[PDB]
């Protein structure tokens, strides 16, 4: 009788153990799948971030050079504007002198 | 007996699977909670963003309007400047001639 | 000797309870898994849509900053030219007065 | 008797089949543990990578808008520089012509 009882509790504990085993196998399968998906996403995001940071470097380079050109050409513009102001001044003076000489010639 | 033992076994596996199922149902319910909340948040941010796009597009049209209008005004102003400058040059010549006439007499 | 009959009957009963329970739970896990795949799908879709929308917002806003800078610059040039025009008009009027003087006292 | 002999054999086999099953269970529990670890740090890494990617994308949009704006300004500036080079050349030439007409006029005034 005692051996029958021990056979019984043993068969029960065994059944529970095997059922827990199928649980754990199913769960490791699920977990491996999800890990592969997540590592794939991580790798993809890594590639995209590297690309984006590179584009940041390139565009920052281009922008800085562009800024220096804008400043350079702003200076060139002020210098030109001044050169033209002065040349125009010389022309106005000449035209005054010419017009005055016309006045005296007609007065003669 | 032999069949209290085979039945003890089948009951053991039954309770084991029962635990596995309860644990998986709990995990799933929690995950649906997470994804549902996440999806509601995404919806909020998406509607906010769509609204912002419409507003910003509108303002882009307004700003583009005033930029064009101001371009046209700058062109008109350059024109009026050119014409006035020319008038001044003509006046200055008439004057200079009158001053030569004065200096001769 | 009758403890056999009571024990076996007890165990068969515990089985039909544990397995009503079980097949019910299996139903719930299948249903929940379905709702999940649909939620992950819709979440993914919303992620694509939101990312496009966020990019559009950002680009629009940056171009608005740019347009504002252009507006302010234009108004500055416009005011500078307002002053320049007013000054040139005043110069012409001055030359007109001076002209009336030179004529007036040349006639003298 | 012989029956107790069979029962002993059955208790033995059940005991060691059980022991084996528990061994498998502890191993699988360890594997499931480390797997949930990797899951957690992979997903956390993913969240962080998303945040960083979003910030970098925004920086690209700002930088690109800057480069296009500066492009327009550069082209407009070059335009006004061209026009002004031409206008300066023409004004210098016009001044030279004025000086020449001046010389000839004064020469005529002495006649």
């Amino acid at each position: 009788y005692e051996l029958d009882t021990k056979v019984s509790e043993l068969s029960h504990k065994l059944g529970s153990s095997e059922g827990s085993n199928r649980s754990l196998e199913e769960e490791t399968a699920r977990l491996r799948s999800l890990n592969q998906q997540l590592s794939s996403s991580k790798h993809e995001l890594e590639i995209q971030l590297n690309e984006a940071k590179a584009k940041v470097l390139a565009l920052d380079e281009k922008a800085q050079s562009q800024g220096d050109v804008i400043e350079q050409q702003r200076g060139r513009l002020r210098d030109m504007e001044a050169a033209l102001r002065q040349t125009e001044q010389r022309c106005a003076d000449l035209r005054d002198t010419l017009a005055s000489a016309e006045g005296r010639a007609k007065e003669a």
